[PDB]
């Protein structure tokens, strides 16, 4: 299952990269 | 039925490769 | 009726190959 | 009633054929 | 009514056996 | 799981981060 | 766990941030 | 923790602030 | 913690402000 | 006794629906 | 005893549709 | 009674729907 | 009493119905 | 015993949905 | 026993709204 | 035992929860 | 075992409503 | 150890809770 | 442990509500 | 020493009560 | 140590307790 | 030490009755 | 007085049902 | 007193409905 | 005073019912 | 008195109850 | 009294539930 | 006395209630 | 008196929800 | 000594419940 | 001595609760 | 000689109550 | 001799208590 | 005879105390 | 004799109250 | 004095108590 | 002096049941 | 002073429930 | 106040239901 | 202040309902 | 402040309904 | 701030509700 | 009104007596 | 109302008497 | 009223033999 | 009344009659 | 009424064959 | 009654029969 | 009575034969 | 009873077993 | 009894096996 | 029973080795 | 017996250990 | 007030005016 | 407000004339 | 405020007037 | 606000009028 667990979090760590680009934007603009 | 969670653990990493790839896109953009 | 899982695996396997394919064609645009 | 629970079994591997064909074209394109 | 069944049976096996047929031909193509 | 927790941790800054930079905009304005 | 509570810490700094910043512009009006 | 505590500290800080904003603009009233 | 309760001192002399420039409205009125 | 036979034509209705929907796949494409 | 004549023919218009969607299949060609 | 011989009637509606589709599919060719 | 004559009536438009579906195939050759 | 049946009608009016999804997609390319 | 079949076409049902899912997304696009 | 296959379900409507929300998102752009 | 599935797709679902409310909020801009 | 996972999504729905209640504030302004 | 992250929760929770009460606040003027 | 967390999410429960009164007020004015 | 934060807390809901008089007062009139 | 805080807390909440007292008066006119 | 009357027509409206009932079973003949 | 009179209409309502439901008799047979 | 009318003409359109009814009865026969 | 009447009135409903199941009876055989 | 009719009219109805359920027993046949 | 009567309409609204159980068993069948 | 027959129906109801956990139990299958 | 038909009948009902349990089980599986 | 009989049924429902117990443990899995 | 039994009934609710706490245990990991 | 069965099932109701006590332990983690 | 297991029931009832004291110990990290 | 188990009972529940102690230590901080 | 009124309203009441007691009676009859 | 009025209306409410009951009289007749 | 015109209303309430209460007795007539 | 015109308010709204309860009655008659 | 705004609506409000029951009256003659 | 407009609209819609009602009575003439 | 434009147009569309009333009472004529 | 009464009595004898005479023609077939 | 009663007393008779005929002409089938 | 109880008994004994005859025909098959 | 226990005994007796019935043709399967 | 609890007794033999049998069937099987 | 005892053991016996055969095939599983 | 306690010991003997195959298919796995 | 409580001994020896092996799983794992 | 005894025995001596089981794995943690 | 308290004894064994491990881990941190 | 005294003997070492241990740690802060 | 006493004893009076008039009644039938 | 208490006298008073009125048409009956 | 109390009191007088004037008219007839 | 209290008194005493107007033409009737 551990496998699962840790697909959650390169999830969640991608997410934040989203999340931290769309941040960089929100500061370009 | 472990080879159905296995299943669902490549989902998830295809999902946060797509993820990931979205937000270099979105980075470059 | 495990057979019917080990099917449902299969299914879901390549639906996640599917998935990564999109992924790989989203990558190289 | 088994012959009927193998017979779905047979679909839905036809189906994961059918799945991975088409995922393997994608991948061609 | 069990003849009913079988002959249930064997319909769907021919069903996936037309699935895979087509199956073969995406693959030729 | 330790791994799902700094995940989140990322994530937490990372809204910290769309939050002050919002607020650098608000004081622009 | 520290690092979430860091997290946790800049988080709600932010949050003051904004809150003095619009106690700013509402002194401003 | 301390960090939250003191976060908190400048919380109240910025809300004692608003208020005697709107003190101050009650009076101009 | 010190920093707490100067926090709440602050707030609560503001709270007396608005309310001794209310009494002045009222006394006006 | 009858309701064997309904959920027999069940079955069949089934697989109906599934042919109809084969052909609004073939006819989609 | 007639809703088992029911029964019966709801298989028949089972059928029915069955040719049908075949049909539908058919024409979409 | 006569309720019966409305199933015997909706057997034979039955059958002319089977024929029916079948002739659809003929002339679909 | 009628009704029951009524549905000898049904018996027989289903066979014509019957002939008729049996003409449309005909004609459809 | 029915029900089982009626179970099995269930996975194959699922597989159906399967289907008629899969040409929603292609219907949506 | 039957239940183990229902959960079965639960699987495929999700399996499906995954699918329709997938289509309301390129739809969208 | 099918409970677990109900549990593998309802991972996968999750899943489709999630999708359907990204296309939401992009639907709302 | 099956309700740490069960918990697995809790997860699951606590990161749709995540991205159910981005689009919450992109929607509302 | 699922109560682990739990608390997780707790995590999670709290987070989520806080970006409904972001989007709250836009749309109220 | 896992209610240390129970009580992280509640922190965030408790954050959720500070912003929806702001939320509140901005709606009610 | 989740206790501890505890009380600061009942320090933070608390602001947000404040603010909700606040707005009770200003909704009442 | 907590226990001082508790009556923090408990300060701060005096002070919130207060606000929500007042507005109660301010409904009245 | 905390209890004398908690003392400042009852002295802060005998006012609020005192202030919820004069709105039961105002209301009472 | 009138309710009396109210209760004729209930008797009334009985009987009517009575026969209304005896046509249902003729004709279900 | 119109009630009265309402009642009495009643009356020859259900009268009416008794001799509707005669004709639905004899026309059944 | 004018629905002591209106129950009038409720009494008359009692009859009128009642003479539909009758000649609903004889076309009938 | 008149609720004697409507006890006789609820027999009679009662017996015409009866009259429609036998109806019922005969129609589903 | 009149409750004496009351409960003459529950046997009844009770014999017409048992007349309908004896229906129900034939229907599901 | 009517209360005698009413313990034997409980009598046969139990007996029917067993009828209507048996009827239960034979649809699930 | 009429309390021994209440005890009878007892019995009788007991009996037929045995007889429905049986239909249940079947269902179940 | 009706109080002895009560037990009886509490005798029935607990291997009611207890054949209840038993399709709880199955049901569970 | 019917409360032997009443001990009895106490025996039959602890036997019940026992099964019932194991339905749980089962679901649990 | 009852309370016999009513000791046995006790020794057997100790044991189901033995399993549900294991179920306990169980759902609880 | 019975309370000696009282004192039996007193120690397997502590044993229930020792486990109950156990999953309380392994659900606070 | 008895008595002497009670005391060994309080031996196990203690035994589980301790391990539900340890859980709270546990719990209140 | 069964007074020596007694008394190591009352060591094991000394033990116990000295871990709840324990507990209330932990908790206070 | 206004109690004496309290006392004649009850002396009112207890008219209409009795009233609608005979109403009761009426009723019942 | 406004109870004095409370009791006055009292009185009136009274006199309101009173002839509430006689029309729930006359209704029973 | 208000609550003096409150018992007024009531006054005037009680007085439409007693007009109220006439209409009822004229309309069960 | 404002309570002052609510009251005010009230006596109208009573003064309302009188003239409704008016044209109750006269719609009666 | 609002709330008093709030409070004259009703007034308003009131009045309309007391011209809308005029109206009432006025269409039930 | 903009709840103070709701107000005034209030105020509106009350004096609209008002003419309303006037409409009302003026068309039941 | 929108809300506030919000109100506005509540007030325009009350103003608007004026007038058709208003047009409402001069068709009525 | 009794003239009612006798006349609904002189109604049901002769319903009877066509439901007898009806009865001995379906004696005689 | 007596009459009435031996009505229904004579119309249940001829119903038991059609009854008792289709079940000697059942017999003789 | 005897008689309609009579009538009662009759009309079960005759629904009694139905129940055995088409208990005959059953053991005949 | 006796005659209506005597009629539900042999009800009874033909329900045991059918039911030992339909077990000797289950045997006989 | 002893023939009412015979024939129960009949009843539950008849039941307990019908038991044993489906366990002699099921040992076949 | 002793009757009724004898064939609720006759009733145990049998669901024993069914327990440990079921128990056969699972060994036999 | 002793025959439904022998009867419930050889219940509780299958239920333990069912437990130790339970407990041999576990240690198998 | 003895019968019983060797039962009971069978039952908890068998309860046992499980235990340790569940213990070997345990410490395979 | 004894044998019950030594039946607790073995079943706490298992629990000890398993405590130990734990134990060992903890340490190897 | 001294295998009860042997068995007592090694299941503090143990618990004092868990204890000391835990211990050994502490000392580890 | 003793072997439970030295059981807690060592219980209290280990305890003693985990003091000494917390100890050391308290220290090293 | 003493003119609210007597005219309450008019109205009793004119009850048991009432009261005795039904009973005169009563004694005529 | 001694008017209104005469006024409710004189209300009273002809409350007992309507009751004596219709007491002696009643009595006239 | 007296002014309209005695308006109250012209009101329950004309009141009382209808109610004696109804009943003059009902002791005329 | 006195203004309008005394209109009130004058709408009611214009009340009072209309019901002793609206009286007097009732006794002229």
């Amino acid at each position: 299952q551990a496998e699962i667990l840790k697909a959650d979090a390169e999830i969640l760590k991608a997410y934040a990269k989203i999340l931290e680009a769309h941040a960089e934007i929100l500061k370009a603009q």
